[PDB]
């Protein structure tokens, strides 16, 4: 069997969680508590995935799968269902972009809450900040404006990371009041978090 | 034909060069100039990329791919010789990880140069700096470890980017000194080098 190191806040881990929910892999699939941080590393995670993130996807045969896209892609060829990332034709690079968007909306937000929680307020950078929140506002833009039919079509790779981008911006960033200025987007999130796979994989209260 | 925004640089937009130039697919692409940090926006960039991060490629039919892995994959799917990215079977997932090891390699060191460099030294966090510097340091030594004969047989993606993280280790961090606890590492990184694709992208003087 495989083993997942994971936790529930991860948007990352949240991505491969909803996958192997909506594949039907779940029973495949330990998973292994993880609490971390930049500042606060975990041994045993270190010892498997060297960058010190998750998810880490270990394999039956002991090999360690990182970082979150790799193990979706594994994990999506893993099933005989239709596959949630386009194996070729320009759907493949367009999905492709549209999670790699999704990620950006990850990172920059994960780079926020980090400044903001752990970091001296006396050595938090405005100018900073407010360039990581910038980069969100406009992917969130870029969606609202270029992604919405796409997104709909399918729930996939795009989909699931897009979906999972916005929880944490509800659970991490809801200052940010995304849903104002990107109602469609607000819309289609609304319907996709009824999915079991999304209701299943939601963050602590 | 196509723009991929360019900075000689960034390792990320590196490992497209050496890409290109391994495929034979320099031909193909127009260089459009981006200078650029998270504090510093290059408007024309981020109308393209919303994340205002390079590299972004611009297809000819206008639609954009980012980030670096998509673009990557792309341009690996547009060439009839061999294939730089295992396209299945357990090398697939194996070159995929060690080239996102790469990939966390640069996150860090990126992370680390825009700490140091442009946020007021008044505000710099030492433990965070160490944090993302331990990434780095037990990275390598996996690669010391796990890789070399993995990363020898084939200068593909997972050479291209280790490669390519070894070079920006070189240029924005040379206190590492990397080479002194990775011999075989650093042997096999200076036979690469020497590779016509290497030379022509190495980072300015
Ligand atoms: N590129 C990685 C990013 C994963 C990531 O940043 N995970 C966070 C948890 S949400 C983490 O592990 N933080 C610990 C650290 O950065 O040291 C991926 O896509 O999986
Ligand atoms: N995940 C991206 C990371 C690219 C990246 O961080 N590029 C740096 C240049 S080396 C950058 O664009 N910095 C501008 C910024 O972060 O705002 C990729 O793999 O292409």
């Amino acid at each position: 069997s495989l083993t997942l190191f994971h936790n529930p806040a991860s948007p990352y881990v949240r991505k491969v969680m909803v996958l192997l929910h909506e594949t039907g892999q779940l029973n495949r699939v330990a998973l292994q508590a993880s609490q971390l941080s930049p500042v606060a590393p975990d041994a045993a995670l270190n010892q498997d995935n060297p960058l010190g993130k998750i998810p880490a996807l270990r394999l039956d045969n002991g090999q360690v799968l990182y970082d979150s896209r790799v193990i979706l892609d594994y994990l999506d060829q893993q099933h005989v269902g239709n596959p949630l990332i386009p194996r070729d034709g320009s759907a493949r690079w367009r999905r492709l972009t549209l999670a790699a968007l999704a990620d950006g909306i990850m990172d920059a937000s994960v780079l926020v809450r980090y400044e903001l929680a752990l970091r001296a307020p006396e050595k938090h950078w405005e100018q900073w900040l407010d360039g990581q929140r910038d980069k969100i506002r406009r992917a969130l833009a870029v969606l609202e404006a270029e992604a919405i039919a796409e997104l709909a079509s399918h729930f996939d790779i795009a989909a699931i990371s897009v979906a999972c981008a916005l929880g944490y911006l509800d659970f991490r960033h809801p200052d940010l009041e995304w849903r104002q200025d990107h109602p469609q987007l607000a819309a289609w999130y609304f319907e996709i978090s009824q999915r079991p796979s999304m209701l299943a994989t939601r963050p602590p209260v």
